[PDB]
């Protein structure tokens, strides 16, 4: 199965205003499907208001040199560090080019955040059933290494950073303006 990981614990008392601001770059990622070996770059701009998350997502396929843009929207859990979103497909100007498919959703858990670093987990689902998951280390700076608090969080769940794919070595292309201008 594409069963999502157990023991994914939301950070206690995440600072929402700090986390749900600016642009986050994935610096390391671990797709829990060992055969998912396509190289990707990822960045996003998550925002929150009134218990609803609205985020802009950017992916770049290094293997194919194709980029794609999505937006996701959903309720933030009472714990304040986990949300489940439905997503559509937009172009680089933010115009919807494909509507959200009702059967798909994803659940983001913010496991840890420290300084300019964060660690999230994403469980993808179809009709409310797991179809795969991934962990990502995030940083405000593409070239930066994670704060040690991130490693501690990985270590609590028997993961080590060396298992992760490192992105700075990849030939990434980013659309930073798409994310900078999110909700502007
Ligand atoms: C951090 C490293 C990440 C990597 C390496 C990654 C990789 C991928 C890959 C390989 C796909 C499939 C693309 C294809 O079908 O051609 C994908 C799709 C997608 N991912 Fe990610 N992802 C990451 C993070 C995230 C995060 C954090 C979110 C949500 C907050 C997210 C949401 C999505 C969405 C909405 C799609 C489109 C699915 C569809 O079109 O059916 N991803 N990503
Ligand atoms: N194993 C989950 C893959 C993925 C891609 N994008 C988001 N999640």
């Amino acid at each position: 199965p594409g069963e999502c990981s157990v023991n994914v614990i939301p950070k206690k008392n995440l600072d929402k205003a700090k986390f749900f601001s600016g642009t986050w770059y994935e610096t390391h990622y671990l797709d829990m499907d060992p055969q998912a070996t396509e190289k990707f770059c990822f960045s996003f701009a998550p925002r929150e208001s009134g218990g609803t998350v609205k985020e802009a997502l950017y992916h770049f396929n290094v293997d194919s040199k194709v980029s794609f843009y999505n937006t996701g929207t959903g309720p933030l859990e009472s714990n304040g560090a986990k949300y489940t979103a439905k997503f559509n497909t937009v172009d680089k100007k933010g115009k919807e080019i494909k509507p959200a498919d009702e059967k798909y959703s994803y659940t983001v858990t913010v496991i840890e955040a420290a300084k300019q670093s964060a660690l999230i987990h994403i469980c993808l689902q179809e009709d409310g059933k797991d179809i795969g998951d991934l962990y990502s280390v995030l940083n405000r700076n593409k070239n930066a290494l994670p704060n040690k608090k991130i490693k501690k969080a990985l270590n609590k769940v028997s993961l080590v950073l060396t298992k992760f794919v490192v992105t700075k070595d990849l030939d990434c292309k980013y659309d930073d303006k798409f994310l900078s201008s999110w909700q502007k």
